[PDB]
């Protein structure tokens, strides 16, 4: 149910996102659409095995897990690319807008109330004036989660040396977002003022401990620069002879290899006020 994203150059040209998702893992019993801002216009569209989740996931984990303190288990135009499941188009946010009703009726997603919907609370999130950023529509079939491919890459190629790394949420009445995404995006520039924004609206979950605090971190080390924020707590023995464990969990946020210019992205289950996609700059 989280959302695993890499997104890596693959050449002076092109990049390659690879997009999980939690619906793309469901019994699905109609179409289901799924849309989100990308760089540059999409040339090819692929499925892959779906080893590939773990693989991806494991690696913004590793990195966030080094941050923690964790004593619990402890002893003490327009462009498609077709499929017998899904459908996809790719197109500039302002074409989009301008016919949506007809491109989403183009990949057999019929329902008027839904169409409404996604006009109504999606749409404006994927449209900017200032930049008229491209958009992925997705249409997922019945039968999508049939067999071992429910994980769709996409190779694109980056207008103006740009980036997108898709976090735009649904607009929603709350105005509270919750997330739960990870995500690796390789061959971009460090922007600790966006990263900053970012992870100082975040809530984390809680531990139920009375005496618990969310730190906040913006630190830059060695090889790596981290911005994110902590659940920090005690625990100490009453029998006696008090050993002082120092919790530090939930941590969340952006840490970046300055050495291989990567970033490691975790979000997972915070909420937000914000509802916006991280733009970067590539190298």
């Amino acid at each position: 149910s989280q959302t695993i994203i890499r997104d890596c150059q693959v050449d002076k040209q092109t990049r390659e996102l690879v997009y999980i998702n939690k619906i793309m893992n469901t019994m699905l019993t109609k179409p289901v659409l799924m849309m989100f801002n990308i760089s540059g216009p999409i040339r090819s569209v692929t499925r892959k095995n779906n080893n590939l989740r773990d693989r991806i996931k494991s690696k913004p984990d590793e990195q966030f897990d080094q941050l923690e303190r964790d004593y619990s288990d402890q002893m003490d135009s327009i462009k498609y690319f077709k499929d017998e499941h899904y459908s996809v188009s790719c197109q500039n946010g302002s074409v989009l807008k301008s016919k949506f009703a007809k491109i989403l009726k183009s990949h057999d997603y019929t329902d008027k109330k839904s169409i409404e919907a996604y006009e109504k609370y999606c749409l404006p999130k994927l449209v900017d004036e200032r930049n008229d950023y491209y958009v992925a529509v997705c249409v997922l079939k019945p039968g999508f989660e049939n067999g071992s491919n429910q994980v769709l890459s996409f190779e694109y190629n980056p207008i103006g040396n740009k980036v997108i790394v898709p976090f735009a949420h649904e607009i929603n009445d709350t105005g509270l977002y919750e997330y739960d995404v990870v995500a690796y995006v390789d061959s971009v520039q460090f922007d600790g003022e966006q990263f900053e924004e970012f992870v100082q609206s975040l809530i984390l979950p809680s531990s139920f401990k009375n005496s618990e605090k969310v730190l906040y971190y913006n630190e830059a080390s060695k090889n790596k620069s981290m911005i994110y924020k902590a659940l920090e707590f005690t625990t100490e023995s009453s029998w006696g002879k008090s050993e002082k464990y120092n919790w530090k969990i939930f941590c969340n946020g952006f840490i970046y290899d300055k050495k291989s210019k990567v970033l490691y992205v975790k979000l997972h289950n915070v909420t937000s006020a914000l509802n916006k996609n991280v733009i970067l700059n590539t190298i």
